[PDB]
């Protein structure tokens, strides 16, 4: 047993500065602190977080850094607490559950989880996201369907919290109702990130009572899995073809995505991209993933491709090669480009006139360098849970619809953003210009988080951006807000505001 | 603390198994195991030892699984002891050294060293190699010409042994004088893993006295480093083009690798390998790095450069990029092709008609899809060092040559292995066909494993292969093989023997 790495306030003169400064993913932001601060125990954290209340720093947290927009990285912030050395994996005794430290990456949490204990927890496709912002934004992946989204499994968690004197202190919040800080708990079920408190633990169970034993408290991973990734090719795919393709794909999740349907282990996005010669996963391509546990696996994997592609000709289906579970590991670099993506839920198929402002704005990209459409699949053993039960409000969902651009140079920033704004704002044009809760959208996920949504000037609908996201849970989130950080000392540009 | 990671005992039908059975890094290995022991602690591991004696089972460790041999990944071994979940990188204050466990991955270990408390280990280039099989091996790198091997700083070792009824028993061997295990610390310092017995910890630290404080403890890695890299074209690469350039680089290394030499920050692997179609670091190409930390680094730069390429028309010289310590570490992959390696030292460069033999083999490659001579950089601050001192002799060296040959389809191997023995009996072709204590070559290194000079087939000199690796510290080796595994207990194919 060894003491944890020190305190060390990483001031600009240091070395290891800029290294800490640029290791978020998305490059569109630079931020200038005064100093970073390293820290390695909890103690370590409350001591940063009052010295950033003594002196009046704005602060932020960073983890993996894998934000979407400017919360960490913005000329405003001038403290950073990172969380890179807080990276325990383990099964604690004391609460019959698995122990998960922020500063750790999906791709490492899989990897301990799955030869330790022969568990997991259904979070995100990548591997370089982090655990810290991803687990309390409700994170979810390729095995929600089959499990749900990793919040389903959050019994604890541990935050640093500021009273309104201004003091740190460490509350243990617990799922349980006789707990006091109960509230606490359910606002980190999906309630995104920099709001609350610095998180420097996160303890994962199932809820039934599974005894103490420790492989049972989490998610088993399928050993395998049948894996098929189908190619449409642009050239062919006239907008007939192209609606015909989002119809059938739309109609098989608003069938498929049952909480007992037998598709449950089975994922798969629609890719609606570009085609880049350099950049990998980009394109026209559509992965599809079967738990093959079953000997049925096959079945379902055919059933579910020529549902897709029936009366689709640029179609091309390989052979599906049944690979194992981690068998090849993740972690798609470490700087990515900048990028912005705005995200929307769907309850069901995107409307015909939605399917063909798809199309022409992808059919009128001229000077964009990558610009995609995925239909994510979701739901199934997510829809068991109720809106009110987490903070993730959208229990009803059946895809998850991201709309993405990427550039190379900054110069041409207003380029793209246009060009993706007027995608989302032809998309949900008769619902101004966002995705208001509907028969079709039910809102936005935190962890995609959008600052257009706030912005006067592309939400011309009166509908808030917190009420998109959070929809009815937001008045319990504020309550816990004005409870907990009363100070309003953790912010950024989608802050809950009592 | 929390209670370490339970033993788990992977049995062939368990989902883990394929994994842990192919996450060797070179893919002409094979084996089929009983069962793949992972551990969590050192008392795990001393059980795990145990249990292998009562059921007589043949067992190998492994940490990266980057052994460029049939040590871990061969039939007759029935026992894998996975160090996966030993990955433990802290302070130890009562060892007043850097507690660094075998199963980390040397990219996490300089990560975590650099974050934490600004220190490193002057180890390998590449990322995914473990730290058990590396340090033990005599590990060095780019920053071994400022610094040493990390034998260099090897304080003390844990080590699991048997005695000769078969008993597990950990042993804590340090530098000091008055240890009485002295024997044990010099044995992993260049003595190769798989010997002596399973190392559970190593520590980390500077010779000197330089108090309690931990970052004074090990190096400072450079702040910045300033990087190019020199391509050369095989379309204008005659004979005399070719030997004016191994020439001018074997000379330059002759000059410049003193302890007291300016260029010690500075160091450059000489690539010499055919341009694979589809695949990066390869090819024609001399990458060199230097300590940016000096005030004449650019100077420096290309005057080694200038005096490389001196009178060599297809050399291309780029910019020199300037990149801060680990900016970026991507991690080319876990499961690499099937490949054998070939190894030496130089103490001078490579005679004449040596040269003559690598241009001979390098122009006839039919069949061969990758095969390569490297030449890395070595010296400097290694050769302040006794011989005896350590268990490597090799203080004298220069360079380090490997004789590289790869290939995709495990038919073609054959062919392959014909080509890359052909190259090292062409080279050393005076001295048996290997590299015999010479006036340029100094026997081979243990990290570079080659079961040929075992063999008497490919070895054809009166000189075995312990002698080649271990020169006149084999001897010692023997006495302490011989104290701490009577049993015999940990062998392969290249394991001191008595
Ligand atoms: C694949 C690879 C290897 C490299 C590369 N570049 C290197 C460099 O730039 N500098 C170096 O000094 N070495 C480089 N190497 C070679 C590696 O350093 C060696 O091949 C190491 O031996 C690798 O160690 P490891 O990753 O542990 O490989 P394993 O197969 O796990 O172990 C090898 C050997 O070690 C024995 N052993 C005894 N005790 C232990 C413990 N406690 N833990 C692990 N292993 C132990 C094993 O029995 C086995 O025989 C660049 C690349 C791409
Ligand atoms: C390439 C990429 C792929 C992605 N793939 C998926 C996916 O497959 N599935 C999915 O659900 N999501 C995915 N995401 C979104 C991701 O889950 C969110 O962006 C998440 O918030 C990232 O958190 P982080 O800690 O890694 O990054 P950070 O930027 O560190 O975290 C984001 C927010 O968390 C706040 N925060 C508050 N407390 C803490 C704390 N204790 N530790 C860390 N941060 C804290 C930070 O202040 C910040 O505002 C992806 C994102 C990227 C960039």
């Amino acid at each position: 047993c060894l003491p944890p790495a020190g305190p060390v306030k990483v001031t600009p003169d240091d070395p290891r500065y800029l290294n800490l400064k640029l290791r978020g993913a998305n490059s569109r932001f630079n931020g200038e602190p005064d100093y970073i601060h390293l820290v390695g125990s909890t103690q370590q954290v409350a001591d940063a977080v009052e010295e950033t209340v003594r002196t009046g720093k704005r602060v932020a947290v960073r983890s993996g850094g894998h934000c979407f927009e400017d919360f960490v990285d913005n000329p405003d912030v001038k403290v950073i607490i990172d969380m890179s050395l807080l990276t325990e994996i383990a099964y604690d005794p004391s609460m019959n559950a698995f122990l998960i430290e922020p500063g750790n990456t999906l791709s490492e949490v899989y990897e301990k989880l799955y030869l330790g204990w022969n568990v997991t927890i259904p979070g995100g496709v990548c591997g370089g996201v982090g655990v810290g912002g991803h687990i309390c934004g409700g994170g979810y992946g390729p095995l929600s369907r089959q499990f749900g989204s990793v919040v389903d499994y959050l019994y604890a968690v541990e935050v640093v919290v500021v009273n309104k004197q201004g003091k740190a202190r460490v509350i243990v919040a617990t799922r349980e109702r006789d707990d006091p800080h109960h509230d606490l708990w359910w606002a980190h079920t999906g309630g995104g990130g920099g709001n609350f408190g610095v998180v420097t633990k996160y303890w994962m169970r199932v809820p039934e009572d599974v005894g103490r034993n420790p492989e049972r408290l989490l998610p088993k991973p399928p050993a395998t899995l049948l894996t098929s990734t189908v190619t449409f090719d642009w050239a062919g795919m006239t907008e007939a073809a192209f609606s015909r393709l989002l119809r059938n794909h739309g109609e098989w999740y608003e069938r498929n995505s049952g909480p007992d349907s037998p598709y449950t282990g089975l994922w798969s996005q629609l890719m609606i991209g570009n085609e880049v010669p350099g950049m990998g996963e980009s394109g026209f391509m559509m992965p599809i993933q079967v738990d093959a546990t079953r000997p049925d696996a096959r079945r379902l994997l055919d059933a579910h491709i020529e549902a897709v592609i029936d009366g689709v000709p640029p179609a091309e289906v390989p052979e599906p090669i049944e690979q194992r579970w981690l068998a090849s590991t993740p972690g798609r670099g470490g700087r990515g480009p900048a990028s912005k993506t705005k995200a929307g839920y769907l309850r069901k198929r995107l409307t015909d006139r939605q399917i063909q402002a798809v199309y022409e704005n992808m059919t009128h990209m001229d000077g964009i360098d990558y610009g995609a459409v995925w239909l994510i699949g979701y739901g199934g053993k997510v829809n068991t849970v109720d809106p009110a039960a987490t903070a993730l409000p959208q229990r009803d969902a059946i895809l998850k619809v991201n709309y993405i651009t990427g550039w190379a140079n900054p110069g041409n920033e207003a380029k793209h953003l246009t060009w993706v704004r007027k995608l989302y704002a032809d998309v949900y044009a008769e619902t101004g210009g966002v995705p208001v809760p509907n028969d079709v959208s039910d809102g936005a996920y935190i962890n995609y988080p959008d600052s257009d949504l706030a912005d006067p000037g592309l939400n011309t609908s009166g509908v808030p951006w917190h009420d998109l996201y959070y929809k009815g849970n937001h008045p319990r989130l504020r309550k816990v807000k004005a409870a907990y950080d009363p100070r309003n000392h953790f912010h950024h540009a989608l802050s809950i505001r009592p």
